RNA sequence: AAAAAAAAAAAAAAAAAAAAAAAAAAAAAAAAAAAAAAAAAAAAA
């Protein structure tokens, strides 16, 4: 099939179609360029000052990102945090035995010239400062990324978090529109700050100010949905990462799995940079994204859904994937895991179930090959019970959002 | 399966995935550091005073936790309480024979410098003091932890409790939001106080002021839900702790059970510190929590639910657990316990049911097992091609149909959907 | 014609006025457009649902 | 009389799409919208 030809007149034709570039970009394969995550923050000038440029700047539609940036640098040099262990990543040392370090031993710079208010926007603001203001500011990263009454859900609670040994009201005017400060997202250095705040308090989980991760948290594995629906599939099938992996039954799902699992990227690593590849700008097209792993994302979720997952219910149904092979392979894996439970006596009193005491009855366990065999044995077309299993998984599901694998499954199966 | 490889091009791949730290932390394995539960209470200055700093501080959005803390220390030195028995825990002596002791023989300190009002908030408040004000204050720990019209339920009654023998009325303004004083929770020393008040009155259950446990009670086994749904499963299957244990049929449920049952932690102990591991800060990630025991929590409740438990109805359905093996193993245990009751003559008059009659019969086959032995049932289940039977799934659908008012994301709502249709 | 080409002019044949009747259009490829979408639709396509 | 898509200028074609996205998932701790104790027919001269 490298070479197609029309039959009646017997002329060639080259079916070609619009290319589709943007390769992925891995964390590691970027520290092969630079060894530092440059955080340009400019006005290393007064903090007492900057604290004001932002309190006032926020109670109105205009506060410069460049200012909030610099404000955060100011509030966040709680050089607190004693590395009880070591800490490196991708070559980058960060601190060895017990070394005392702060949120920014992740390589600071300083940039350009333009900055708004003069000397003092107002003397009002005391150091009811770090206490919350940064929290609140970082928390707007989280709010900015969203779109439905979750925005007001997210703000309204990402605003009872500054009522924590503070007390207060709530600032800035317009609800949302992904517009009011949803631009901070677009700011290379802002993202770098939240990414650092999280990566830091992620490490020093017990810190007093660790409460700050409230908004800074949606940064960890930002754009790594498929990576995370992998881990969820595993957890929801109770199966091991490797055994789940064998259950991948489509070239372009395995292609993506291969792309995700690429080594020396610190995926699995305790406290690595990788989770923040996107916000630290180590990558501008993450290889763990739903969108670069559409087939994997669909399958893994559809499967988990069938296996009673609450999450998957609402996972988006990626477009331009082969739906009618991904679902089949999902159904099967779901069926396998589903029908044939994992029951096994765990405790006893000298007495336990030594277990080694029909035609076409589904396979004993969860071996891919046992099941593939069984399926081929099924003329390669999903069986009545399994399709019933599927219809039992999805009927009774209500409140399904359009274009989710949830709504997909229910339509594919309940009728 | 340590080593996976792609087939067509035959290259390796290492399926790895984001790690997941926060280990648990046990009570015991903390007194291997310190032998004291340090209650930093700073302003050991006047009480008549502090009683005011809080009465007024509360009738308004601003009262310092540091103040309530110190106020409680003041009101709660009812050094009352005669240890009729002994009393130790984790090495810590607390009082031997006849020893007379009070709520704070649990190791007090004193801290920093900042404190709000000057000399006198207002001379108003008499010693209509301990009588309730502490109760009320402690009661707000309980209220703070919550989220639905239970808040107003909980306050509205955790406020007819100060109308007791004292008859003194309701206070601050805003309903809730987990915000108004729901921050006292975050206070290391506050929690330590309520934890001590409970642990104490828990011991001296008959004390006059024991009425104080009203709010201080949600502290005992705070973050130990799986531990408690274990006990409930037991109670609800009438089975013994050990026989219930054998009925655990999933690696990760047993792993959790093992983690829970870890010895020398005083779980089972009369009046131990363990129940308060969280609030005394003996632990910052309790090993008895629903969340560190997700599979155990699910199973145990789902099962209990099936066995008619009223509680389980509303237990949350933990995420990222294997739902379709936990339910199977739950259904099975439920079925076992359910179908085959526990009937046996208990009393008589010289005449009783000798039960071993020549047990030869007709249902010569596949009828579910006589009793509740795991192995008898496992066998039977394997005998069932390892797929839950019609009656047992009917038993399940009888358990859950007719259940109404099920909350979303509870094992209740789960079971009804899994079974009623 | 550089259809498949990375960054070619072809995608803009219309707007660059390189063409005033594009050979890739639904309208000059009515049968192909129908078939391909109808098919895709059957194969669960979300897009095709709304193709004219 | 003349007519006959309440067709149509073309060009057109997802009431698709900036990029990045992807549970309208999440500080963490939790987890019966259980629970002072005592009780518990919203039973009773």
């Amino acid at each position: 099939s490298v070479t197609v030809k029309r039959i009646i007149d017997n002329t060639v034709i080259v079916p070609k179609l619009p290319a589709n570039e943007d390769p992925v970009e891995y964390p590691a394969d970027y520290f092969r360029k630079s060894k530092e995550i440059p955080l340009y923050i400019n006005t290393t000038k007064s903090l007492s000052d900057l604290r004001g440029y932002v309190y006032q700047g926020l109670k109105s539609g205009n506060v410069s990102i460049i200012h909030v940036n610099s404000y955060l640098y100011g509030a966040l040099k709680d050089i607190r945090g004693k590395l009880d262990k070591d800490w490196s990543s991708f070559g980058i040392n960060i601190g060895k035995a017990g070394d005392t370090i702060g949120i920014f031993d992740l390589v600071s710079l300083k940039a350009l010239d333009g900055v708004l208010p003069d000397g003092v926007s107002d003397a009002s603001r005391t150091s009811a400062d770090d206490k919350w203001l940064p929290l609140y500011l970082l928390g707007l990263y989280r709010v900015g990324r969203t779109q439905m009454p979750e925005y007001r859900k997210k703000l309204m609670d990402g605003l009872t978090n500054q009522c924590k040994m503070i007390n207060e009201q709530f600032e800035p005017l317009v609800p949302e529109g992904r517009d009011i400060f949803d631009v901070w997202g677009n700011d290379s250095n802002y993202t770098k700050i939240v990414a650092a705040v999280d990566m830091f308090f992620h490490m020093f989980k017990k810190h007093e100010c660790a409460s700050f991760r409230y908004g800074t948290i949606v940064s960890r594995f930002k754009d790594c949905a498929a990576l995370a629906t992998f881990g969820h599939l595993c957890k929801i099938t109770g199966m091991s990462t490797e055994d789940v992996t064998t259950w991948i039954l489509n070239r372009e799902v395995a292609d993506e799995m291969v792309q995700m699992m690429l080594p020396g990227q610190e995926i699995d690593k305790a406290d690595s940079y990788m989770p923040y590849l996107i916000d630290f700008g180590l990558s501008s097209k993450s290889p763990y994204s739903s969108v670069k792993n559409p087939a994997f994302h669909f399958w893994g979720q559809l499967t988990a859904l069938l296996l009673r997952s609450t999450r998957a219910r609402n996972a988006r149904q990626p477009d331009d994937i082969e739906y009618t092979s991904l679902t089949t392979a999902g159904l099967l894996y779901a069926y396998a895991v589903g029908s044939s439970a994992d029951l096994a006596q765990q405790f006893c009193v000298g007495d336990n179930k030594y277990t080694p005491d029909t035609t076409n009855a589904p396979p004993q366990g969860r071996d891919v090959v046992e099941w593939l065999g069984w399926f081929e044995d099924q003329n390669r077309k999903p069986t009545p019970d399994m399709m019933q299993y599927a219809k039992r998984a999805v009927m009774s599901l209500q409140g399904l959002r359009e274009k989710t694998i949830g709504k997909y499954a229910k339509s594919e199966f309940d009728k």
